């Protein structure tokens, strides 16, 4: 038969192949959804009134509906295959994908006097459909949670999905819009019916997997001499101290004052923290000293902030407060866990040609010389683009996020999620599913309300995402062995990146993407 | 309805003070190619624009800020405390998953746009 | 001319995306946090363009 | 003294939102006044009341 | 119990005004209020807050 | 199979389009 | 639309100095020309306010 | 001229850098911006302009 209930409606398929270019990406997970918020769409606000702050108030909906979200790099990529790709590629990029959704189960969940039983119900169904038109609020890219699981083996629970309006305090405004799911052509299922479909990722920039070997100051040749002069002293030398002028041409000793074509990318001061305890200054200064935008009246912070280097070199344990990506070490608990539990990411690799995120862009002169006057220069702590400027993008771990949806905005800047990934104006659409309410009996005489009883029931079944990747292979010339991602030969009682005694599969680590070494 | 005046041409040229440079030019208009009307006579012509970007007139219903959903929990943390809260007084790093509730602490990938300070003023 | 004869157009329908134009931009962090130094934070007033922006242009009427 | 012609022809993007709720818009009062918005007055001198935006259709971010 | 469609088709009929000034038509107050018109409440009831009828657009008589 | 228990028989359709002068209106409910 | 002659026939030379009352900021140097031009580039000239509403509260661009 | 300026060896200290990488390195020959506003011939900025050379022109100071 085409669909009945005794017959697989698709197959696992969690596979990685490497043709040429085109490594393409295979995972298949089991998911399980629950039903949400009563099969009621309910009015979330959080109030200026009570301890909370005004900074984290909010106005929006949550909706009965569950979302599939793949936007994290270990969905697709095995940890041996992650170093396959970082080890020997000067970069890489999303082509094409696709989805399927299967072998969908539903149950039906009894209670009596403390007696809980699950069995089928057949006829029930789902709905699922695809945002592909981009109507609905973007959840994604936001770093939420509830994405595949990085190890195939685990079972998953579905994420709800919700989203947030235009709001003053705990009020909302005229502006502010109401989405209604169920307002939009869905596509219902019943066991042994199967959903699936195919998108094109638009054309985006290979991520740079390549980390530079030679700093933006350093691109010129030792032996030789500019041909060009600058002014070397405005004093003459010794007890005279008579203004001149003098002139020196830049050579390969004096590095530093010889001209270039090409200035460091730009800078938004990052207050600096060490990882040693005694160091910090004993304060809280966490909110307080961190950098923050405001917007609409409304301080938030500048997480994780425009990409610079994490650290100068031998400074290893500072690190920006909020300006690098923090990964939570597996069993960590949400809230105030100690340091030990996180990893915290290092972008240093950057560090040659984008600024520090500790220290100051550089200096400018605040005054004009005189003859009485003395020359002044003023620290730049907060530094623009201006024409010129190269600059890195920020790292994607095998942990990490991979795309997020560029606002349709009038306009706006090299739109590189600041998280790292790929800026895409029409990304891989938002995925919905829900269970299809099914009424408890109704009453005998007609009435007017909405039904409030509902039989109790989730669903469950298998998600497969497939996805072509283009690499971008090195051609480097360097002659000697370069920096690569590897798993130290020395024993230890647990392998990494493998389960437990327990089976808890855990990332012991954040891996980045930049290994191989290119020119600038 | 109503019936208007033409304006007049006129242009400015590089200047120092009531002085000009060298470099300043002098345009004469008759210098020009014109079309000659007299009544009976008409004069036209087409023109089509370049390729633009569509205006906007639609004004956004999601704060920049605000771009993420309330329900889920970040996978990333951030630097929560400096200091041990209460008496002790000694200092320690802490790290949340910024949530729903601590929505301003939550990472994003988009921030806002460009600022030149405005002096503000009251009606 | 009095205030009353002038139409002062408004564009707060881009506050969403767009700094308030009296407010600051936001803070920077002005030096190294110390064992003896505290933190310190600057206005920021004037804001350049930066990898990550996004904005709404001025609107045009009738 | 002569007339002269102005021809525009302009692209529209139409809306395409699923807000399940009324959109603001620009109107014109209802309440009584004692001369008409964007008309002549009693001498015959037309007036733009106020300015009139662009953007009353909302679209997500 | 089961799902049920209704889909219906509608012809319009445009307006043709040459009226100068801006008509009356249906808007939703800019004005803030602690729920949105036309959507669920806290608790998850759609509410229909006034009724809403049919003429706005002005014709001669 | 045509019919069968295992099988959805129907889709969910609530959608509006507008075409020149047709406006076709779409709604389903439980 | 009514020409008036303008400036009697002539290119005159026009500048604004740094001496008497006006500051250095309001110095310039141009021309002004015998010659009128037509400027289009206000929205209101094409589209009547019932159109302006029109457009506005319809399209996204 | 010699003796406007300060009498102070602001060659380095005095001039506009950029920090990378721990080490500052002078701003040269910076971002483009005019020399001087009009007759202040003289000035040039520290490091804002190429130099040349004479013919036969020494390297060191
Ligand atoms: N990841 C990503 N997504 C989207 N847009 C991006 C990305 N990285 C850079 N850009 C921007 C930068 C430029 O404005 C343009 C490509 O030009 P080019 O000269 O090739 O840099 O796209
Ligand atoms: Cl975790
Ligand atoms: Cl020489
Ligand atoms: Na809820
Ligand atoms: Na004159």
């Amino acid at each position: 038969g085409a669909d009945g209930v005794g017959n697989s409606s698709g197959n696992w398929h969690c596979d990685s192949t490497w043709l040429g270019d085109r490594v393409i990406t295979t995972s298949t997970r089991t998911w399980a959804l629950p039903t949400y918020n009563n099969h009621l769409y309910k009015q979330i606000s959080n109030g200026t009134s009570g301890g909370s702050t005004n900074d984290n108030t909010y106005f929006g909906y949550s909706t009965p509906w569950g979302y599939f979200d793949f936007n994290r790099f270990h969905c697709h990529f095995s940890p041996r295959d992650w170093q396959r790709l970082i080890n020997n590629n000067w970069g890489f990029r999303p082509k094409r994908l696709n989805f399927k959704l299967f072998n969908i189960q539903v149950k039906e969940v009894t209670t009596n006097e403390g007696t809980k039983t699950i069995a089928n119900n057949l006829t029930s169904t789902v709905q699922v459909f695809t945002d592909s038109e981009y109507q609905l609020p973007y959840v994604l890219g936001s770093a939420h949670q509830g994405c595949l699981p990085p190890f195939p083996a685990d079972v998953f629970m579905v994420p709800q999905y919700g989203y947030l309006t235009l709001n003053n305090g705990s009020q909302a405004l005229g502006r502010s819009s109401f989405y209604c799911l169920e307002y939009f052509p869905s596509q219902m299922l019943r066991t042994g019916n199967n959903f699936q479909f195919s998108y094109t990722f638009e054309d985006v920039p290979f991520h740079s997997s390549y980390a530079h070997s030679q700093s933006l100051d350093r691109l010129m040749n030792p032996l030789i001499d500019q041909y060009l002069y600058y002014l070397v002293r405005t004093q003459t030398t010794g007890t005279g101290g008579t203004q001149t002028l003098a002139f020196s041409q830049a050579g390969p000793s004096s590095m530093a004052n010889q001209a270039r074509n090409w200035v460091p990318g730009p800078c938004y001061r990052q207050q600096r923290v060490s990882t040693t305890t005694n160091q910090n200054n004993n304060s809280n200064f966490a909110w307080t000293g961190a950098a923050k935008f405001k917007l609409n009246g409304r301080d938030s912070l500048m997480n994780p902030g425009v990409a610079m280097a994490s650290h100068k070199d031998d400074d290893d344990r500072f690190f920006p407060s909020s300006g690098v990506l923090i990964f939570g070490k597996q069993g960590a608990g949400n809230d105030g866990v100690d340091y030990s539990q996180v990893l915290i990411t290092d972008e240093e690799e950057i560090k040659a040609t984008n600024p520090v995120a500790t220290e100051e862009y550089g200096a400018v002169a605040i005054n004009n010389q005189a003859a009485n006057t003395q020359a002044q220069t003023g620290l730049v702590h907060n530094q623009g683009v201006i024409p010129g400027m190269v600059w890195q993008n920020r790292d994607v771990y095998l942990q990490g996020p991979i795309w997020a949806k560029i606002p349709h905005t009038d306009g706006n800047f090299h739109p590189s999620p600041l998280m790292g990934g790929f800026g895409l104006k029409h990304p891989p659409p938002q995925i919905l599913i829900k269970n299809t309410p099914v009424p408890a009996d109704p009453p005998l005489t007609f009435n007017q309300a909405k039904l409030n009883s509902f039989i109790t029931q989730y669903s469950t079944g298998q998600v497969s995402v497939e996805i072509e990747w283009e690499l971008q292979k090195e051609n480097s010339k360097r002659w000697n062995p370069e920096i690569q991602y590897t798993s130290n030969y020395y024993k230890s009682t647990n392998v990494d990146f493998a389960v437990n005694t327990e089976g808890v599969y855990s990332e012991p680590r954040p891996i980045g993407t930049r290994y191989l070494t290119r020119n600038l």
